[PDB]
């Protein structure tokens, strides 16, 4: 029998108190929704694997399950008999089926209930976590979440590969296995883990872990990277059966004098270096090139053995960077020498002995004698062999006894070619290497192709397929269904849709196009639709239409509406200020003295942040302080039917308008990070917007150009209408309609802003980027950067200065670098905000103070006027535009013939209703009788193309 | 007719900071993690850059709500737009667009993401804008696309520069001929002068150099 | 820099192509009548009349 473990098997990973936080940790936990074995005690004590650790749970009525046995052969015995818990690590004799009734290295003595345990063995410590809770369930494990606490930690040094349970005989239990998975643990206000995300359960969990949140907003996120794994390895070396004569170098009867050292060449052989390294006959074995235990894996184009006799005190001179009587005059090594220096005492071989004599790298320049005597250590003879390794990636001839394999092509493999390794697919090559070229290289100096060590053929190496992995999801408030895109790959190694962006799995391919929702790329978008599921489709670019074009047809608006649109622009960012010394070296004299060695690196960051903070007040003033005086509206709000009560300040409140309050209600330490206040507070900004609104409403644009001069609102609108090419009589004749459309448009603004949180996303995004930047900077304080601790006080309290300073320098570099990264990002972000503020300031002058003639600059339509509203970190513009609503098809002509003269409109166009010709304004159908006061004459009927016959009335 | 060339977007590059620094290496990756968010915040910065490239493209080209097309009868009062309108025999790009496209041009964790809007989708946006501009003047911008005879549209354009519209009509044949010749000159310049599109090629070159520098540093 | 260029290009699309410009040297070196957009790799090309 088996069951579903659901969300069980989580525990507090350490002994640190945390609260109100999502913490990411990697440890041995039971995988969520894992398969666990279900055991019974009815009418069952098998030996089970321990693997990397065991999750255990049981349900009890009569406390039948009392203990466990852990070990190999089956030894750690844990038994809870009555009230006395007994833990022993003793050579106890066990039965083939041990049970309870109803030489030692360690010893300790102390359904209705669910008991959970975690058993893991790390570095000799057997760690036990547990939790007890009441239940009311017989059938199976209860579904729910709880984290287990550490209870016991046994310092045993015991090898556990298997375990067995213990039952009392006259109670079901479950066994699962732990894996090194990362979990996001949710700690509530009281520091209790209440939830968790298994970061390797599915793509939604991956998204939740990546974003460090239990809620995922609608969109596409890159959470991981796909990589094709190798299936098998390939080991290739030349098929050489001769072994290298190292014995003939080290076991030689005689060695040469140091002034005239011997050089033996080793090639075309199998080099077993385990003999030289493991041998205890050597007094020293120092490698400068490679570690002595890697010598049988890597291999050389050649090896040279330099053999000679020196004094014991001269051993220290045979090394790169050394000078002296031997190093300079007898035997010099390159300072970039690659190889091993091996030496041993030869006092019982050479000493009597004056046959040994002494006087550029590897120079043999062919004079004093040594007096080697058996009773001399520093003056005793030593035999030294220097093994010079040419480990350049050339054809290898001297390789160790590494077992070879065959060659596998057109598959992802883990390869080793003469000591050079990597992962990739081996394919046929059309490249030709020169006789002396074993390896090829790319621009990154990675291997491009190789010559097979045994076969004289060229193989191309194409690293195994990989790409980013993105999770496409609706918000988790609607659905937990996800689709996954594997970027820039084929639907091979990975309801599948192949797109140019990669392989999309889980989204249905739909023939119908829709406006783009969640973009994928290359014309493809996805959405959650119909019951509902994720679909993918080619995005629509808009509805298809066609203009009814002809040489004699014009469509002229017969009706219009006044609409109000909202444009939201950032003006300023949070005026953050970071104390670079407190951040890096918080209240630490030792660290501060080291920080000062970096000169101005710290203080110029304080300066850069100060500059950013200062320009935030400049940005705010440029946008809002465009009026010299503070204007107020009259006590009698008579604006010809236009209702501004939602944009003007509310006297009962900070004097913000009703709409401003809606805007403000939607948009939202001790580490040297502080925030400075703005010069202009919300109340002061409200007074500036009030002045601008009062100016705009009662004096039109005159307060902008100069003095604020009163004008009746209806007349102000008359100017605004002429400014868009619409005769002012249209305004007055339809004034009630226009005022009503305006008032309704504002009501629509209210309904949208109060219900759609995303309505102010442009300002919330600024807040979110700044919050993320600050959180990143603080989080970096917890990083070690190679140090023994990320906590400065823990370094100082543990190490003396000669060692502490090194660990501190590691933190200073990381933290100083973190501030530099932060500041650079703040400076670039500040440039974006400044540019936005400049745009907002331009709009304030051209949209609010004046009237714009720039298309789409002050709303999507013909601009009449605008009203500013303040918002957190920015300005919101309500743009009032004139938009054609209804149109009719009229017959037209460029000119009309009277007596042969060509008559053209002074303004407007000629139109025909099917029987009569009229002249009318371009933006509003209003047919007038064609008279000499409406048209002018230039040229004649034999010149104008498309001219038609009519009559022109002469008063 | 003069030509002004402006960059709208840059290559949507994406670099896997772990693969770049510690390519398929467990020992290196474990050391890289000691730097905390230094690696992943770079992945984030590059993602942000790539995303705003689609925003930039949409802001420039997707200014029309509907996709408009020209009529089967190309009667624009003598004005010849056949070199700026989409070619039905081809991706529906214009003759001049093909000339523009014919002049302007790994395993280290460095990959390139596709744009949301492909060359064909951009061509459909420019087609809609051209059709709007030619058959409805500026009305498709302010609101609904309302037909107007091209000669009358030009009359509005002339009044807009302080020139009485009778000048247009009396010289309509001359104006249309100068316009058509001006386009022919655009063709001759773009097809023969590689430097004509240097402003976009420079963007390509800077991005190529940036990517090549990053890869070269691996050595 | 690219974003700023795109912002300029977008402004020009609205003021040069969708409308008619009254801004000197903004939409060609002369009195602006109209413009026609053309696409190009990584950008937009404006033919200013
Ligand atoms: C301007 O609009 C406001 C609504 O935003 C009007 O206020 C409402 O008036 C009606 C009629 O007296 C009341 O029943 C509502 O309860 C009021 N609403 C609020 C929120 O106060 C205001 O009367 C309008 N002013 C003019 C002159 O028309
Ligand atoms: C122009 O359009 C407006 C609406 O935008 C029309 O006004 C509406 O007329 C209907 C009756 O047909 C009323 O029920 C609505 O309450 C009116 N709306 C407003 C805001 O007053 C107007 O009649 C149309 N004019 C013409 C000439 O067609
Ligand atoms: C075009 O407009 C004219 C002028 O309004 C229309 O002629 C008038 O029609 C009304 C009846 O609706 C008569 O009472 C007037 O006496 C007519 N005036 C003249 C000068 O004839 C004409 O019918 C309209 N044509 C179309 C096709 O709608
Ligand atoms: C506008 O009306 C005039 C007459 O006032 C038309 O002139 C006639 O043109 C035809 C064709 O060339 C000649 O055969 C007639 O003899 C002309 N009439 C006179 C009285 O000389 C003119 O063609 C009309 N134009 C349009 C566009 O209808
Ligand atoms: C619009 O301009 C194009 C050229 O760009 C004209 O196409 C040419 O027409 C002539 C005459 O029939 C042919 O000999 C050429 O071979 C055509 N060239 C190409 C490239 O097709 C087109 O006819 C003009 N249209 C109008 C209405 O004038
Ligand atoms: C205004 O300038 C245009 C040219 O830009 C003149 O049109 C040209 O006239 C010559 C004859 O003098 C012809 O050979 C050309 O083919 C014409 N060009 C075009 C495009 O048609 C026009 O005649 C001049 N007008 C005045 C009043 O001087
Ligand atoms: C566990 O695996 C076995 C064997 O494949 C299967 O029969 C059983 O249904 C699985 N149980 C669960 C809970 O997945
Ligand atoms: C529990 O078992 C231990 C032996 O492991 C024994 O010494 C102890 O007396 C037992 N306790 C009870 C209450 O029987
Ligand atoms: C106890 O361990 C020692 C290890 O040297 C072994 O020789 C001895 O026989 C063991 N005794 C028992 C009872 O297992
Ligand atoms: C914290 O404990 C108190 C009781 O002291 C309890 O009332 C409160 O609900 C707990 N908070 C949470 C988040 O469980
Ligand atoms: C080589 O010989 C010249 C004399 O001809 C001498 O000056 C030079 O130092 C010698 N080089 C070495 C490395 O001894
Ligand atoms: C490997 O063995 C083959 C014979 O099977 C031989 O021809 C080839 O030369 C050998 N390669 C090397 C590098 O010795
Ligand atoms: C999101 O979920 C919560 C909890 O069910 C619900 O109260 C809220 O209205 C939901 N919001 C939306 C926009 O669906
Ligand atoms: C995927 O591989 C198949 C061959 O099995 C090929 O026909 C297809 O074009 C490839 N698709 C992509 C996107 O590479
Ligand atoms: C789209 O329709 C065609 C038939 O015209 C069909 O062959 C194709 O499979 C359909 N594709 C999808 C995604 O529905
Ligand atoms: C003009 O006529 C065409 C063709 O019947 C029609 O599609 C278009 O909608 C009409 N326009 C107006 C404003 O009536
Ligand atoms: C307008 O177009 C129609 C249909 O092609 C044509 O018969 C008529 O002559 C044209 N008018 C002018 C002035 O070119």
């Amino acid at each position: 029998a088996y069951t579903n473990s659901f969300t069980r098997g989580v525990y507090y990973p350490d002994k640190v108190f945390r609260s109100s936080v999502l913490h990411s940790t990697q440890d041995l936990f039971l995988p969520f929704f894992s398969n666990v074995t279900w055991f019974h005690a009815i009418h069952d004590n098998p030996v089970l694997p321990f693997n990397d650790g065991v999750y255990f749970a049981s349900t009890e009525k009569s406390n039948i399950i009392r203990g466990w046995i852990f070990g190999t052969t089956l030894s750690l015995l844990i038994v809870n008999n009555a009230t006395n818990v007994v833990i022993k690590v003793c050579e106890f004799q066990f039965c083939n089926d041990p049970f309870l009734g109803v030489n030692c290295t360690f010893e300790y003595v102390s359904f209705k209930n669910l008991r959970e345990f975690v058993f893991k063995n790390i570095d000799g410590y057997f760690k036990i976590y547990s939790k007890h809770t009441p239940i009311n369930l017989v059938r199976d494990l209860p579904q729910g979440f709880s984290a287990l606490e550490p209870l016991v930690d046994l310092p045993i040094g015991i090898n556990i590969t298997r375990f067995q349970t213990l039952l009392a005989l006259h109670a079901a239990y479950y066994v699962g296995y732990l894996q090194p998975r990362t979990f996001l643990l949710k700690y509530n206000e009281n520091g209790t883990i209440t939830d968790a995300v298994d970061c390797a359960l599915d793509p939604l969990s991956e998204t939740k872990c990546t974003l460090k949140s239990f809620t995922v907003e609608k969109g596409i996120y890159q959470t991981s990277n796909f990589r094709v794994q190798p299936t098998e390895s390939i080991v290739r070396f030349p098929n050489i059966t001769n072994l290298c004569p190292f014995g003939e170098v080290f076991n030689a009867t005689r060695f040469a004098s140091v002034y005239a050292w011997n050089r033996k060449r080793i090639s075309n052989c199998v080099a077993d270096y385990s003999v030289l390294y493991n041998s205890a006959s050597f007094s020293t074995f120092k490698c400068y090139g490679v570690s002595p235990t890697k010598l049988n894996d890597l291999c050389f184009t050649n090896v040279y053995a330099d053999s000679f006799v020196i004094r014991g005190d001269e051993v220290r001179q045979i090394a790169p960077g050394q000078t002296g009587k031997i190093a300079d005059y007898n035997y010099k090594l390159p300072d970039d020498f690659t190889g091993c220096v091996i030496a041993w005492n030869s006092n019982n071989l050479d000493s009597k002995n004056y046959n040994y004599l002494y006087r550029k790298p590897f120079e043999r320049d062919i004079l004093q004698s040594y007096g080697f005597q058996p009773t001399n250590v520093g003056y005793q003879p030593y035999r030294v062999v220097v093994l010079s390794f040419e480990l350049l990636h050339a054809p290898a001839t001297v390789c160790g006894p590494k077992k070879s394999t065959n060659l596998v092509k057109n598959k992802c493999v883990n390869f080793n070619f003469n000591g050079l390794t990597g992962t990739g697919v081996l394919t046929e090559s059309n490249k030709k290497f020169l006789p002396f070229q074993q390896f090829g290289r790319d621009i990154a100096d990675t291997t491009d192709a190789v010559r097979d060590p045994q076969t004289l053929e060229i193989l191309d190496i194409t690293p195994c397929s990989f790409g980013g992995v993105s999770v496409i999801t609706p918000g988790t408030n609607t659905s937990n269904q996800v689709a996954v895109l594997y970027q820039d790959v084929n639907c091979t190694e990975v309801n599948v849709f192949q797109t140019r962006a990669g392989c999309l799995i889980g989204a249905e391919h739909v023939n119908n196009s829709y406006e783009c929702d969640i973009p994928i790329g290359a014309g493809i978008c996805a959405s959650y639709q119909t019951s509902q599921s994720i679909i993918a489709y080619t995005m629509s670019l808009g509805a298809e239409n066609s203009v009814a074009y002809s040489n004699n047809s014009i469509a002229i608006p017969t009706n219009f509406t006044i609409s109000v649109t909202t444009e939201i622009l950032p003006v300023s960012m949070t005026k953050t200020s970071v104390d670079c010394t407190m951040y890096i070296c918080g209240d630490s004299t030792e660290c501060s003295n080291l920080l000062l060695q970096y000169g101005s690196f710290c203080t110029q960051l304080n300066r850069a942040l100060t500059g950013i903070a200062v320009e935030q007040d400049k940005n705010t003033q440029e946008v809002f302080a465009q009026v010299k005086q503070i204007y107020k509206t009259p006590p009698i709000k008579d604006f010809g039917g236009f209702n501004f009560s939602q944009i003007l300040p509310d006297p009962s409140k900070s004097k913000r308008s009703f709409i401003e309050d809606l805007l403000f209600n939607k948009v939202t330490k001790f580490n040297g990070l502080t925030v400075l206040p703005p010069l202009l507070t919300d109340e002061m900004i409200a007074q500036y917007t009030s002045a601008l609104l009062a100016g705009t409403i009662t004096s039109g644009w005159t307060f902008g150009a100069g003095a604020a001069l009163q004008i009746p609102f209806a007349m102000q609108m008359a100017y605004r209408f002429n400014g868009i090419g619409v005769t002012q009589n249209v305004l007055y004749e339809n004034q009630k309609l226009i005022a009503n459309q305006f008032n309704s448009a504002i009501g629509k603004i209210q309904d949208s802003l109060s219900s759609t949180a995303s309505a102010l996303g442009k300002l919330q995004d600024v807040v979110n980027q700044n919050a993320q930047a600050l959180n990143t900077l603080v989080k970096q304080l917890s990083s070690n950067f190679g140090a023994i601790s990320s906590v400065l006080n823990d370094i100082l309290s543990r190490l003396d200065p000669p060692e502490a300073e090194v660990q501190i320098d590691r933190l200073i570099t990381g933290r100083l670098q973190s501030l530099q990264t932060y500041v650079t990002q703040q400076l670039i972000r500040a440039a974006e905000i400044r540019a936005s503020a400049n745009l907002a300031a331009t709009k304030m002058s051209e949209c609010v103070l004046g009237q714009s003639k720039r298309v789409d600059f002050c709303g999507k339509g013909y601009h009449l006027m605008s009203f500013p509203q303040s918002a957190p970190h920015g300005v919101v513009f309500l743009h009032v535009t004139y938009v054609p609503a209804q149109e009719k098809n009229f017959t037209t002509a460029p000119a009309i013939c009277h007596d042969g003269k060509a008559h053209f409109p002074r303004e407007g166009v000629f139109v025909s209703n099917g029987t009569h010709w009229f002249v009318t304004q371009r933006n509003f159908y209003e047919p007038q009788i064609i008279t000499t006061d409406n048209t002018f004459v230039s040229g004649n009927c034999d010149v104008v193309i498309g001219i038609v016959n009519n009559t022109v009335y002469d008063p």
